[PDB]
């Protein structure tokens, strides 16, 4: 799949936001996935004896992770589909060392998908939530490939 320069622009439009608080932003999503989908708390060691929003809220760790999956995606965002050297590295370890399947990056989607739409209804509407979904699935895509070629396609 391809997106067009225009489904780039708006997929940019809105991460250009996202970016005057990545912090926030990154604690936000994160705390979506793991009340959503419990199960995926259990992958992340340092934070998985957290019980509720409040820990969640106060934990200094889980901070630094969403920074940390916030700044990769985005740079992998702003390569607008040549991306492939971003993805090598990531696939390796999440593949490899972490054992991510699929199902668990649909799920961070979705997350991200519903904290932007929250914070920033403006900018998301239904033309730009349809091309952060397209990026997305092309960041799902190409990742899962990968998973194959390195022997996981979990
Ligand atoms: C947009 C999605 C994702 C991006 C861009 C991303 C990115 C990263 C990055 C940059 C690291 C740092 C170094 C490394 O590769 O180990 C990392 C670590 C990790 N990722 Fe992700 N990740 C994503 C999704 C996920 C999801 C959905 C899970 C689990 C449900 C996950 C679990 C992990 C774990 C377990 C680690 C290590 C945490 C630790 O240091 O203890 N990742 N990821």
């Amino acid at each position: 799949m391809v997106l067009s320069e225009g489904e780039w622009q708006l997929v940019l439009h809105v991460w250009a936001k996202v970016e005057a608080d990545v912090a926030g932003h990154g604690q936000d999503i994160l705390i979506r996935l793991f009340k959503s989908h419990p199960e995926t708390l259990e992958k992340f060691d340092r934070v998985k004896h957290l019980k509720t929003e409040a820990e969640m809220k106060a934990s200094e760790d889980l901070k630094k992770h969403g920074v940390t999956v916030l700044t990769a995606l985005g740079a992998i965002l702003k390569k607008k589909g040549h991306h492939e050297a971003e993805l090598k590295p990531l696939a390796q370890s999440h593949a490899t060392k972490h054992k991510i399947p699929i199902k668990y990056l649909e799920f961070i989607s979705e997350a991200i998908i519903h904290v932007l739409h929250s914070r920033h209804p403006g900018n998301f509407g239904a033309d730009a939530q349809g091309a952060m979904n397209k990026a997305l699935e092309l960041f799902r895509k190409d990742i899962a490939a990968k998973y194959k070629e390195l022997g996981y396609q979990g």
